[PDB]
C-alpha cells in the first residue's frame, strides 16, 4: 500500500468499489451519518485491514468489535487489502451510526470491496526478462545503476516481399519480427469478472502514436496471429478481463529515432476506468505507467573488429580486387563486392541494441543520388535515413564526411563510444556545412557526442580525406594520422639532394606520361608551394581541434605526406592518392598506392609510409584502384566500407551530459 | 597556458604570430630545417619560454644557448608566454640549422610573436559583478555550487511613447533600459595596434538572434548612444581594438522567455581572426565563449507577501468596494481598482530575477478576447503573451484555471517554488483543455513543473472554483481548501433537523425571492442529490491528485461548504457563490458572501466557515459583490488578482530533474 484513494461513505446507502493493491482507501463516515447520530461503530471482513484514525492518530479494529467513537469530521478510517478477491470472497466494511439515546442503531452505510491487482510491467533492471511491478519502470536513468526500459526501433525487414522497414506499417507478419521487440506483460489478480461499471484500458498520447506499435499475439483455430493494439491511428485498447491469476503478453516496437524535437522517451498507460453514466467520461480509477527509451544509432570507430568487408568498382579494375582480396583473406573478414564511390558515400553502418536484441543498421546519405541504397534492408539488417525539405545538400552530405573516433577521455569526461566527426565550414565564411537533417539526427542520438571538424578547404570536401584512426597492436591504444604537405615537402627536398630530383612520378600511368612529373618539377613550382603551405595551416587547425575535443596529444599522432593542388575555389583536391584513407582491419592496413617517385626501384612514399608504420607492429598493404583508368586527376574510383563488431560497452551505461 | 596550438616554423622563412595568453604553442623545426642538416640550435627573447621536447621529455633552454639537438621529427618546440606584449616587447623565436661539417650555421627560421590576451567575462559566479574570466563561463549549471551567467527577458516599457515591450526592437533610447541587462566585457591588454592581417570579431548563431540584444555605449559629443552591434539581422561585430590595457562594456537583453524548442541557453562567442588572402575565409586562430540562460517566469503561491490588490468591478457595485476596502486596509497593500471579470481571466502577475535585477511580469490570457491587458506595460513592469496559431481557445485558457501551490516535498523532491497547477480533462474524454501553446511555455519555465488537474467537470472550467490555499498563522505551514458538496449536505440536513428547514436561501436578493429556495426545498430535491454526489466524485479525484503530487496528508487539508448545479452538458456551476475563491492577504481573508439560510439571523454558511478558520488564527470578512444584482444565477460579477513579493528562494539555486 502507497497511494491514498478517496473512498467516502454515502448517507444512508451501500458504496461498492474496486479495491486495486497498492493503494488504500481514506474513508470519511462522517458526511453519511444522520443528522443527530452521536457515535458510530464498525464491523469489517477478515481480509479488510480497518484503522479508526482520529486526528491523524490511527488505530487498528477487530472484525466484530463492538466499540464506538464519536463523530466526527476529523475521524476516519483508513482501510487496507494486502490480497486479490476471490469468488469466495466477500469483502467488506460495515458502520452502524447511534444517537445519544439507545444502543440500538439507527442507520447503517456499507462499504462493498473487490481486490483485484493490476500491473503493467516491463524489463526496466534491464536484463531481458520482465520482472514483476520494478517500482522505478514509470522513470528512465541513465548509468550502471540506471533503470527503465529499452526499446529498438525496428528498421529492418522480416520477409523480401515488402519493400520497405518493418515498422512503416500497422501490421505484423513473421513471428520472428516479436524477437525485435519488447516485452510488455499486463499483470492481474481478481475474481472471475470485474464488478459492473468498470473496464480495463491500454493508452497513449497521440503524440507518441508515431513513436510504437503495440501487438498482442491470438492463437486462433487455423493459427497465430498479431494483433495491432496501439499505435498510429489507435490510441486506446479495451481489454478484456479474465480472471483469477492473468497475464496479458504485448510485444512493443519502435517506429522512430530520436531527433530533433524527439528524446527517445515514450509512454504507454493502463487505467481501470469507471462507467458513471452516459454522456459522461469515464472515470480513471487507477493507472499505472511504464516508460521506454528509443535506442539511439551509434556508429563504429576503425578500432573495433571487423566483419564484412564491402567494396565497390568497375568490374575490370583487377589489381584492386586482387590486393583487396589478399588483404582481406590475411583476415577472417568476408568480402563483399558490388560492381565506382558510392557505397563510402551513400552509407554508414550504424548499430542499434536493447538487453534483448541488437542488430546493425545502415544510415543512407541525402538524396541529391535520385535513389536509395534500401537493397541492403533485410533481417536483422536495419535501415534509416533523413532528408531535406529545405535545405539544399552538397558534398559535405556525402559519408566519406561522417567517421567517429575510438573511445576518449576529455578533460575527465570519458566518451566510452568515442565521438562522431563532421567536415564543416568556419561559423562567418559562408561556406559549405553537412545538412541540418542530419545533423540533428546525429546530434540526437547524444552517445556519440558530435564534434564538427574544418573540411570546406577541400573540394570534395570530407573529413576521411585527411584523417583517420588505427590501432596499436598487442595494446588498448590508438594514433590519430593526419594527412601532412610538409612531411612530403620534406620527403622530396631530402630526396633532391640525394641526387633523385629527375624521379619521376605516376610510373606505371600512361596517361600522365607526358606530363613527365618529377620531385625537380614540383619543388621548383612557387604557387604551388604557397598553396600547400597554406593546406598545412588547414591540416594544424584540424590537428588542433581533435587534440582538444579527442584529449590527444603529439604522442598520439603520426603525419603522412600528402600533396594537394588548388582548384579556382581555393579548395584542394590530392594531387596523388590520399593515403590517410585507408582500409583498417585490425593489425592489416589497406593504403591508397601513391604512385610517388621511384627511387631504387621503390615508391620514396610507400618505403618513408612503411617505415612510419612497420615499427608498431601494423602491416601494410598497397592497394592501386587506379591503374585501370592509367592516370589520376584527384578523384577516387573505388569504395570502401568496413562493417565491424558493436562496442562490448552498453550505450546505456553511459552517461551523458544534460541538455 | 592551456589549450595546445600548432604553429609550425617555415623553411627558410620567418613566421609572425598572435600568441593569445592561455594558450601555448607547439613547433616542429624539422620541416623548416634545409635537407642535408645535421642539428639544430635556438636563441629566444627574455619573455618566451622555450622547451625542447623529445619524444615527450621536455627541457626549458637558455635565452642564449650554444647547445645543438639532433633534428627529428619528433623533436620539437614548446613555446609559452605569460604576459602581452608592449611596444618595448622584441618576443621571438630563432633556430639555426648546421650540417654534420662546420659549427657555422646553414641556415636560419625564426617565429615573430605578438602576445596578446582576450577574455570575454560575464557575471558566472551571479554576484552581480563582471568577475575576470572565469573558467565556467562557457557552461550553465543549476543550484547552490551551480555557475553560469544569467539573462532577463527584457520585457518592460521604459518610456510610454512607443506602445510595444522594450526587447521588440533593435533600439535603446533611455540609459534606464541598460539596468534591465546583464553586463559583458572584453577585456584586451597588447601592444598599440594588432598586427598586420588580423581582426577582432564578436558574433552570434543565426538561431539565436531572435534570443538576444547587444548594445555598446559610445559618449560622443552629442551626448550617449546605444549601439546595437548582435542581435536581429546582425549576426558579428568588427571591433575597434585599442591597445594597452583596455576594457569594452556591452549590454545584454534577452528577446525570448523559454519556450517549446528552445532551452533558454544562449552563446556569444569573440573570434581573433587572421587574413589569408582575398576570396579565403578568415581563420579563427583564437575563440572566446560565454553562456548566458534566460530567466524563467515564475508564479506566486497565496502564502508569499501581498503587495498589491488589483480590483475590477462596475462602478455602482459599493459593498464589494467598501468591503475590499477595510480588507485592504487591515493589511498595508495598496488597493488598484479598474471600473466585470477580466483582471482574474485575462492576467497572471509573475516575476522574473537575475542576480543584478527583477521585476515583476504580466503573463496576458490567449485572445479569442480582441485585444490584450497591455496596458499594464511600463518601467519594471513586464509583459509576456502566447497565442495558438491552429487551436482554438476555451474557458479553460482563462488564468483562473492557472494557480500555483506553495513549496512542497514530495517523495523526497523538493519544490522550493511550488508547482504550477493546471486545470484539465481526462485523457480519452474528448473534453476541453488549455491550449499547447500556454501548456508549453509553462512547462518550459521549468522551475515549477506544472501539474494538471480535473477542472473539465465544471462549466467555466476552472481550478480555482474548487480549490485554494491558505496559510497558517505562526507557522511555516499551510493548508489546501476544498470546495465540499457532502460538507454542505451534512450541514443543511443538521439545520433541518434542528428544526431550521424553512430558512430561505439568498435573502436580500430581490430577484431570487419568488424563487423562495430553504433547506427543505434543496434536500428534497432528488436529482439535485445525485448531481452533487457526483460532483464530490470529481472533487475527491482532484482531492487524490492533489495529496499526490503535492505529497499532502488529511492533516493539510480543510474541506469548505459548496454546492453546485448540472447544466445540459453534465458540468456544474455554483447553486451559491464558492467560498474557496478567496482573497488570501496573510491572515486576512477576503470570503465571496454565500448568502445561506439564515439561523438565528447569521448565515449558517458564514458562521460554519468562521468555525474551521478562526481557531486558526485566520481572520474572515465576507465579501458581497452581487448584492448589486439582486440576484445569483452562478456566474461571478467581480475579479480581483494579488500581486505579490517574489520567492526569496533564488530560482538558480533549484536543481530541476532531466528533461
Ligand atoms: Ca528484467
Ligand atoms: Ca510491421
Ligand atoms: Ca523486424
Ligand atoms: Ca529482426
Ligand atoms: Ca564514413
Ligand atoms: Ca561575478
Ligand atoms: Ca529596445
Ligand atoms: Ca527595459
Ligand atoms: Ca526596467
Ligand atoms: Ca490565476
Amino acid at each position: 500500500m502507497l497511494r491514498e484513494r478517496t473512498v467516502r461513505l454515502q448517507y444512508g446507502s451501500r458504496v461498492e468499489a474496486v479495491y486495486v493493491l497498492g493503494t488504500y482507501l481514506w474513508t470519511d463516515v462522517y458526511s453519511a451519518a444522520p443528522a443527530g447520530a452521536q457515535t458510530f461503530s464498525l464491523k469489517h471482513s477478515e481480509h479488510v485491514w480497518v484503522e479508526v484514525v482520529r486526528d491523524g492518530e490511527a488505530e487498528e479494529v477487530a472484525t466484530n468489535g463492538k466499540q464506538r467513537w464519536l463523530l466526527s469530521p476529523s475521524t476516519t478510517l483508513r482501510v487496507t487489502m494486502s490480497q486479490a478477491s476471490t469468488e469466495a470472497s466477500s469483502d467488506k466494511v460495515t458502520v452502524n451510526y447511534y444517537d445519544e439515546e439507545g444502543s440500538i442503531p439507527i442507520d447503517q452505510a456499507g462499504l462493498f470491496l473487490t481486490a483485484i491487482e493490476i500491473s503493467l510491467d516491463v524489463d526496466a533492471d534491464r536484463d531481458g526478462v520482465v520482472e514483476k511491478n520494478n517500482p522505478k519502470k514509470a522513470s528512465w536513468t541513465w548509468g550502471p545503476e540506471g533503470q527503465g526500459a529499452i526499446l529498438l526501433v525496428n528498421c529492418d525487414r522480416e520477409t523480401p516481399w515488402l519493400p520497405k522497414e518493418d515498422c512503416r506499417d500497422e501490421k505484423v507478419y513473421s513471428k520472428e519480427d516479436l524477437k525485435d521487440m519488447s516485452q510488455m506483460i499486463l499483470r492481474t489478480k481478481g475474481p472471475d469478472r470485474l464488478p459492473a461499471g468498470y473496464e480495463i484500458v491500454l493508452y497513449i498520447s497521440m503524440s507518441d502514436s508515431d513513436k510504437v506499435g503495440v501487438f498482442y499475439v491470438e492463437n486462433p483455430f487455423f493459427g497465430q496471429r498479431y494483433i495491432h493494439i496501439l499505435g498510429r491511428r489507435k490510441l486506446y485498447h479495451v481489454v478484456k478481463y479474465t480472471g483469477g491469476s492473468a497475464e496479458l503478453l504485448f510485444f512493443v516496437e519502435g517506429l522512430c529515432f530520436p531527433d530533433e524535437g524527439f528524446s527517445g522517451l515514450v509512454s504507454i498507460h493502463v487505467s481501470l476506468l469507471e462507467y458513471m453514466a452516459q454522456d459522461i467520461p469515464l472515470t480513471p480509477i487507477f493507472t499505472d505507467t511504464v516508460i521506454f527509451r528509443i535506442a539511439p544509432w551509434i556508429m563504429t570507430p576503425n578500432i573495433l573488429p571487423p566483419v564484412s568487408v564491402f567494396v565497390c568498382c568497375m568490374k575490370d579494375n583487377y589489381l584492386f580486387l586482387k590486393e583487396v582480396k589478399n588483404l582481406v583473406e590475411k583476415t577472417n573478414c568476408e568480402l563483399k563486392v558490388c560492381f565506382d564511390r558510392w557505397i563510402a558515400d551513400e552509407i554508414e553502418f550504424g548499430y542499434i541494441e536493447a538487453p534483448h536484441k541488437g542488430f546493425p543498421v545502415v544510415l543512407d546519405s541525402p538524396r541529391d543520388k535520385d535513389f536509395p541504397v534500401k537493397e541492403l534492408l533485410g533481417p536483422d539488417f536495419g535501415y534509416v535515413t533523413r532528408e531535406p525539405l529545405f535545405e539544399s545538400v552538397t558534398s559535405l552530405d556525402s559519408f566519406g564526411n561522417l567517421e567517429v573516433s575510438p573511445p576518449v577521455t576529455v578533460n575527465g569526461k570519458t566518451y566510452p563510444l568515442g565521438r562522431i566527426l563532421i567536415g564543416s565550414s568556419f561559423p562567418l565564411s559562408g561556406g559549405r556545412r553537412m545538412t541540418k537533417v542530419v545533423r540533428d539526427f546525429l546530434k540526437a542520438q547524444q552517445v556519440q557526442a558530435p564534434v564538427e571538424l574544418y573540411s570546406d578547404w577541400l573540394t570534395v570536401g570530407h573529413v576521411d580525406e585527411f584523417m583517420s584512426f588505427v590501432p596499436i597492436p598487442g595494446t588498448k591504444k590508438f594514433l590519430l594520422l593526419m594527412a601532412s604537405t610538409s612531411a612530403c615537402y620534406k620527403l622530396f627536398r631530402e630526396k633532391q639532394k640525394d641526387g633523385h630530383g629527375e624521379a619521376i612520378m605516376f610510373k606505371g600511368l600512361g596517361g600522365m606520361s607526358s606530363k613527365r612529373i618529377t620531385i625537380n618539377k614540383i619543388l621548383s613550382n612557387e604557387s604551388l608551394v604557397q598553396e600547400n603551405l597554406y593546406f598545412q595551416r588547414c591540416l594544424d587547425w584540424n590537428r588542433d581541434i581533435l587534440k582538444k575535443e579527442l584529449g590527444l596529444t603529439e604522442q598520439d599522432i603520426i603525419d603522412l605526406p600528402a600533396l594537394f593542388k588548388m582548384d579556382e575555389d581555393h579548395r584542394a583536391r590530392a594531387f596523388f592518392p590520399n593515403m590517410v584513407n585507408m582500409i583498417v582491419l585490425d593489425k592489416d592496413l589497406g593504403i591508397p598506392k601513391p604512385f610517388g617517385p621511384q627511387v631504387e626501384e621503390e615508391c620514396c612514399l610507400e618505403m618513408h609510409v612503411r617505415g612510419l608504420l612497420e615499427p608498431l607492429g601494423l602491416e601494410c598493404t598497397f592497394i592501386d584502384d587506379i591503374s585501370a583508368y592509367h592516370k589520376f586527376l584527384g578523384e577516387v574510383h573505388c569504395g570502401t566500407n568496413v562493417r565491424r563488431k558493436p562496442f562490448t560497452f552498453k550505450w546505456w551505461h553511459m552517461v551523458p551530459s544534460r541538455r
